[PDB]
């Protein structure tokens, strides 16, 4: 009964992204019917794509459409996975996709507003996301900037793993590690909020490890982590993107367990706690309620160091911004 | 506390194959351990592998260990997917790897006698799976025929949806479908037991859809599927038999529900009611009991069409068998 869209759904991430929800880790007992958006010259992947999925027999799908057609692929959906890109090439970071992907979160962007539900759930992962994310938003008459959000979770994840390798407790032991700001190079993997529980008694992390770990090793290792993946897999993430898009819109679509910190992409809310400044797709820490709204959890602290990292990230996506637009402009 | 065994683990299969299950897919609220096994020159994308696993912060995933020594990937183990394989060339089937498998399952066999529990589960996937199964059974002194089984439900899975979208019902409400004998081209996709229900009325397949379809046509298809996915996709199919492997083991380890019933090959068991001749791994209807011991389901008809299916493929897995095992004679 739940129509999910998945645009570049014949990709390395939609591909997984695809089965995985067709599973049932996302709506769970309820079906999805799968919208599966893709180019022509990916029109064979795109059917191999489907192929596996009738070969799933998964009962959770009630059913799939694959089309090159935009509005066979966004009509009346109640949600969406933007996973849709051009190649990243060698040498690059993600920042360096605007030139070609900017074109097609603004058309993606009045796809949504034409045809999806009014009520849908726009995740963007395809790079730069939180980029992308502003310029699909922009482009949506009648959607809301509470429509949209970008994938910030890789990181976070990224951070719960590794700060739990140091401290030799579970992730599950460990609370509000927050990701600020872009997914990009200048993304803030912030522990100075962070917490973790060991047979009764709680320590802050930075009391626990030391100053040079957690300011320069960690923050320079979560930021780096994607391209350490790339040399060694020889193409960026897919199978842990997916698990986090996933996770990422299980919550946004039926909230989020007591304590539970997120650090989502999402539109800067006028307002927030934060000092950050409108007009940007910006990762905050997050919770979300029953009935899918997204709230900026207020309460953390901002030492100076947390502040300059902010100031320089979000002069970062307010710096992708210009770029991305005026080359649509041009364009 | 689960060890859970993926030879392979680098390729394509092995990755999803291994977040799917440390997603917590295969035994539930059990935690899983990991052991990833490959070789060096695929040293690169199992590390890929581990990274992006602990980019996930999978709260089920106890813990992993990814190596090239047999003696650490096999110890302890409770189950094992073998997934290891060279490449397949352009142009061949799945006979055409017996050269160059055999002797990969000739000592996975002797490692899992070695190292791995009694009771451990061992599933084959890597292609020839029918015959590597038996290459691998053979020479595990220690272990029993109970103990290997291949994978062959990625061909009752495609043959459900077929048959499900021709009846114009969905895949649950389809029975009795079977794959007999060799996941090869001389594959048996039979109908001939098969029936559909549809509100509250039980029908015959065959009574159904049309002798040249269910004889012809849908048996040609379902054995020529593989090819098809590797037309379109540009390599063989991976996620669907991901699927298949992860609903194979756990209906292996924690038994089938009423009425199911899954083709699952087995060495050819004393005293089958099929007349089957013992030797080879075979296809067969299966169900598992609490206890998690697979039993070939009784009372099916074969009739002339069918006997002589059976008769083609027995004779093609027998065949392999002789190629295989003089190979590694001589090897
Ligand atoms: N947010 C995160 O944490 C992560 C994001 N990514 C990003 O995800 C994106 C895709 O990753 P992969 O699946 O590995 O790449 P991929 O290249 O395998 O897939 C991209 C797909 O998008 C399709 N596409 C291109 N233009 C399109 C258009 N106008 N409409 C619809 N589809 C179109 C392509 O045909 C292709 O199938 C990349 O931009 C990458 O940077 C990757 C890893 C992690
Ligand atoms: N049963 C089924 O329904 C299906 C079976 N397959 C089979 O699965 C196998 C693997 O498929 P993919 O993952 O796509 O292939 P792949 O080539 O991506 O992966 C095979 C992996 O096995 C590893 N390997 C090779 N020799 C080894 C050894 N001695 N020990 C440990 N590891 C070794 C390689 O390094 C490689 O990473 C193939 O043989 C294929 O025919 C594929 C699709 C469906």
């Amino acid at each position: 009964a739940a129509h999910v869209l998945i645009t570049g759904a014949a990709g390395q991430i939609g591909y997984i992204l695809s089965h995985w929800i067709a599973s049932g880790e996302l709506y769970g007992d309820r079906q999805v019917y799968l919208h599966l958006l893709d180019i022509p010259p990916a029109m064979n992947r795109l059917t191999a794509l489907t192929m596996e999925l009738e070969d799933c027999a998964f009962p959770h799908l009630a059913g799939f459409v694959a089309t090159t057609d935009p509005k066979a692929a966004f009509k009346d959906i109640d949600c969406a996975f933007l996973v849709a890109s051009m190649p990243l090439k060698p040498g690059q970071v993600r920042a360096d996709l605007i030139s070609s992907n900017s074109v097609i979160f603004k058309n993606t962007g009045e796809y949504l507003s034409k045809w999806a539900k009014p009520s849908v759930k726009v995740l963007v992962i395809g790079n730069p996301d939180n980029t992308n994310c502003e310029i699909a938003m922009l482009h949506a008459k009648n959607l809301k900037p509470e429509n949209f959000s970008s994938l910030s979770m890789l990181d976070q994840n990224r951070a719960y793993y590794e700060v739990a390798s140091k401290l030799g407790v579970d992730v599950k032991d460990v609370h509000d590690i927050i990701v600020w700001g872009n997914h990009g190079e200048s993304m803030v993997a912030d522990l100075t909020q962070a917490t973790f529980t060991k047979e009764g008694k709680t320590q802050k992390v930075v009391d626990v490890l030391d100053h040079d770990y957690v300011f320069d090793t960690f923050f320079k290792k979560i930021g780096h982590r994607a391209w350490d993946i790339l040399e060694h897999r020889g193409f960026t993430s897919a199978a842990s993107p997916t698990k986090a898009a996933i996770q990422h819109m299980k919550a946004w679509l039926f909230g989020t367990a007591p304590g539970e910190v997120l650090s989502m992409g999402i539109p800067v809310p006028e307002g927030n706690p934060y000092g950050i400044k409108p007009g940007v797709v910006f990762s905050f820490p997050c919770n979300v309620d029953k009935e899918g709204k997204i709230h900026v959890v207020e309460g953390f602290k901002v030492n100076d160091w947390l502040r300059e990292k902010l100031d320089f990230t979000e002069k970062d996506l307010f710096h992708e911004k210009e770029i991305a637009l005026n080359h649509l402009a041009q364009l």
